[PDB]
């Protein structure tokens, strides 16, 4: 139906936290996901939330909860790596609903570096 992604660009460095917002439009029960496109790939489905607990955690440490309330889907890790450099995209759908896609997030990570 609908999907608001307000920040278009995230700069971060490596081991800090991230949260990428999103904003959704229905009024019915809302199917919502996450997306994320690496460089030289195809979209791949990141996280999603049908039912249930609100809470959904998908794979490397990402996690998004759905607020009717505030009707969120802000997707959250505590420490980025490196390779989280993507785009990310919400996604909102429903039962006679079709899938709807936000204009996503491009999330930039600086590496940590030592010696
Ligand atoms: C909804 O917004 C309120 C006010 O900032 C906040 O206290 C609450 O935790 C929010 N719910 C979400 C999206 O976690």
């Amino acid at each position: 139906q609908s999907v608001t992604q307000p920040d278009a660009r995230v700069t971060v460095s490596e081991g800090a936290s991230l949260q990428l917002r999103c904003k959704y439009s229905y009024s019915a029960t809302p199917y919502l996901f996450w997306y994320v496109q690496y460089p030289r790939q195809g979209l791949q489905l990141l996280l999603k939330y049908y039912s249930g607990d609100p809470v959904v955690q998908g794979v490397n440490g990402f996690e998004a909860e759905f607020s009717k309330s505030n009707s969120s889907f802000h997707l959250r890790k505590a420490s980025v790596h490196w390779s989280d450099s993507a785009v990310y995209f919400c996604a909102v759908s429903g039962f006679a609903s079709a899938l709807t896609f936000g204009s996503g997030t491009k999330v930039i990570v600086l590496p940590y570096i030592q010696n």
